[PDB]
């Protein structure tokens, strides 16, 4: 579930 949010 890595979300990334940059």
């Amino acid at each position: 579930h890595r979300f990334l949010r940059h």
